[PDB]
């Protein structure tokens, strides 16, 4: 079968726990200088913003690996850097106190492109490679697609609406079949505030969750780009899928507005039967939606550069899921893709949309007009390389059951603290289909605390493999589904026996799930990529010690913990997750 290791116990230690015959090594950590003679990481927090702009970013998250043509022992990795931990970033351990502190936080976020080389079966970071690069919160980027140059995308600093500074709050990823990387801007709204505490926000601004105080980010008092009283349109220039060419270190990344604006988690690539690109996308917020972009033109697989702007033309859709059959263990039903186009489905001037650019900039509002199904926090989406079935984590939803978020179909429990994994099979196995058959692949729960109730989870959950808040997902070439968690690590109450965050492996055809790895204290397990030969599984350990309980990975006395990308291998050199 696919699962070749024995399910490991849950753990609470400040280490990486793995099955018998597996080992882990740190590939790279937050603060690693990328270039030759680069500034060494300073554990005191006294490193400058300029140094952070040339060092591996903080809180590593989604990532992809790219092969080098003609060289099996080289590869590039594009790794997102989502946010930063103020307690560790600054020597003062608190909120930004200056323009330089804000620059230092912006420098932490974005993407880190690195070269990795294999020696004796072990992949290692190559400092000084010409491909090494930081794309950060103050990097010069381009805006393309239907919303580029729109009045809502113009600011005093960018009067033409096509040049944007930075990509930040970079959550998860996509890998295209034309050799490019997609990075997703998720909680971008958290970074904005206002010098006018009594600022009255419009319906689109309110729907995206912006506030005058910011969500404890507080950049706006030092950089007016984040001050909504002065640059309100800056909020519209973030929350997009950004395309990066990892093979060109001087290339300008492009915000692809055709894919819509929302709190993007990841971007799952697929292809229609007639050859067009498909990108499935989750909007991570309680009660938000699942989207699908289909390109206008066909993918040219043999001429990579002919697809340069394939993501600028196409159609954006949003999902509706029916009530299903009401099965308490394995609910299933039908769903559909509803087009988000001006002049269709009630999206027009009468519902507040003047043109298609506004539909994309305010995709959430357009999706509500068409009756999209409010979901339990869609996070990562993956497409099976064996049968094309699509998997989406619905991490949790403490507000499910409140007015406007009814219990039903793929969101079967009120006050959902555990989450579930939603699956859909596109009709006729054609990703161009506008309908699909959905089912809950797993309903997470705790059968040691809530046996025989909905909070006990589905029958493929046991006390031995139980987890909460599935977030990251990744398929390997063999078809194993890797599940990464970002849940409650209290190991108490509703989460008794679940321990620290972890990674599990599932057989999609049978529903069997086995616990594979447990991460250190205060982290979340996020980011997944495989070496081409599948003998190294790269996984991210994000924000170890977020509440001050970790020294991972260096374990120096009263040391500073650092987010890291880990390389997981078998002692016998075999394929990760396969039989021995
Ligand atoms: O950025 V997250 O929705 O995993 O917290
Ligand atoms: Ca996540
Ligand atoms: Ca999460
Ligand atoms: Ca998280
Ligand atoms: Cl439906
Ligand atoms: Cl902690």
């Amino acid at each position: 079968r696919l699962l070749g290791f024995d399910s490991i116990p849950a753990a609470t230690t400040d280490t990486i726990s793995l099955p018998k015959g597996y080992k882990s090594s740190v590939l790279i950590s937050w603060g690693q200088p990328l270039h030759k003679n680069g500034p060494a990481f300073d554990p005191s927090g006294n490193g400058t913003a300029a140094a952070q702009e040339v060092q591996f970013g903080d809180n590593n998250d989604g990532m992809s690996l790219f092969e080098f043509p003609g060289e099996k022992n080289r590869a590039l990795m594009a790794i997102n850097n989502e946010y930063t931990n103020y307690r560790y970033l600054y020597p003062h351990g608190g909120m930004p106190q200056s323009a330089e502190d804000v620059r230092k936080a912006l420098a932490c976020e974005g993407v880190s492109v690195i070269e990795v080389q294999r020696k004796n079966g072990q992949w290692q970071f190559v400092q000084g490679s010409r491909y090494n690069r930081r794309i950060h919160g103050n990097s010069p980027l381009r805006i393309s697609g239907p919303a580029a140059g729109h009045e809502l995308m113009k600011t005093s600093a960018d009067k033409h609406g096509k040049k944007v500074l930075g990509t930040f709050q970079n959550c998860a990823n996509g890998k295209t079949p034309w050799g490019t990387y997609l990075t997703c801007e998720e909680n971008f709204t958290d970074c904005f505030g206002s010098s006018n505490a009594q600022q009255q926000f419009d319906p689109a601004q309110k729907r995206y969750g912006v506030s005058a105080a910011s969500r404890e980010i507080n950049w706006h008092p030092f950089d007016p780009r984040f001050d909504m009283a002065k640059n309100p349109n800056e909020l519209n220039r973030h929350g997009w899928v950004v395309e990066i060419d990892p093979f060109d270190p001087q290339s300008t990344p492009v915000k692809r507005t055709a894919l819509g604006r929302f709190k993007h988690e990841n971007a799952a690539l697929a292809e229609t039967d007639d050859g067009r690109a498909v990108v499935y996308m989750g909007d991570d917020e309680r009660g938000e939606f699942i989207y699908k972009f289909v390109s206008r033109d066909k993918i040219n697989h043999r001429n990579a550069k002919a697809n340069r702007d394939i993501l600028d033309h196409g159609t954006l859709y949003v999902a509706r899921f029916d009530a299903g059959d009401g099965n308490p263990d394995h609910p299933k039903g039908q769903g559909q893709w509803i087009e988000l186009t001006h002049g269709k489905n009630g999206i027009d001037a009468s519902s507040g949309f003047a043109d298609q650019a506004e539909v994309l900039i305010h995709a959430r509002l357009a999706a509500s007009v068409v009756g999209a199904t409010r979901m339990d926090r869609p996070e990562w989406i993956v497409v099976s390389p064996k049968d094309g079935q699509v998997y989406c984590t619905l991490t949790n939803n403490a507000k499910r059951g409140e007015d406007g978020q009814p219990v039903g179909g793929p969101n079967p429990r009120e006050k959902n603290v555990y989450g579930q994994i939603l699956r859909w099979r596109t009709d006729r196995d054609d990703h161009a289909s506008k309908t699909f058959a959905w089912d809950l692949f797993v309903v997470a729960g705790n059968p040691s605390v809530h046996a025989g109730t909905p909070k006990g989870g589905s029958s493929n959950i046991t006390p031995q493999n139980m987890f909460n808040s599935p977030d990251g997902l990744g398929f390997d070439k063999a078809g194993r589904l890797w599940i990464l968690t970002d849940g409650d690590s209290s190991n108490a109450g509703d989460f008794a026996g679940m321990g620290n965050n972890q990674m599990l492996c599932a057989d999609p055809a049978t529903g069997e799930i086995r616990r594979f790895m447990v991460g250190p204290i205060g982290c979340e397990v996020t980011g997944i990529s495989f070496s081409p030969d599948q003998k190294t599984l790269f996984v991210g350990i994000q924000h170890p010690g977020e509440n001050g309980g970790s020294t991972f990975p260096e374990h120096l006395p009263n040391g500073k913990p650092r987010s890291s990308v880990m390389a997981i291998t078998r002692e016998d050199g075999g394929i990760v997750g396969a039989h021995h």
